[PDB]
């Protein structure tokens, strides 16, 4: 794209509660880092690392229904 | 909110109307690539090579206010 797009370049350290949590997306694999953007239920973003197992965790739940 | 960076891995190839324009900004240094980002009336951010002729000065009429 010739839009800007999101890159993460920090993760957040510890598990955000699983029930604030709506959607999920990975940032594009242009950036420097994979990354996972979590969006809360007050529609902020949050950048996790892909390589954690509660961040797989959260991403097998959103995806189940 | 979001802890995302915007960044850019293209620039847009022909000059953007001037008119449409309402600010820049210079991406993070975080980001691969350095670009300029003219963010339009319909906020869209668009990427733009800094080396560029029409970039320079479309930021120097924007710093004139
Ligand atoms: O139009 C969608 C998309 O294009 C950007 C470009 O970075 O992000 C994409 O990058 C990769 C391609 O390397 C794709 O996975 C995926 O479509 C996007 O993440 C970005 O402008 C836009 O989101």
């Amino acid at each position: 794209s010739s839009d800007t797009t999101p890159c993460c370049f920090a993760y957040i350290a510890r598990p955000l509660p699983r029930a604030h949590i709506k959607e999920y997306f990975y940032t594009s694999g242009k950036c420097s880092n994979p990354a996972v953007v979590f969006v809360t239920r007050k529609n902020r973003q949050v950048c996790a690392n892909p390589e954690k197992k509660w961040v797989r965790e959260y991403i097998n739940s959103l995806e189940m229904s």
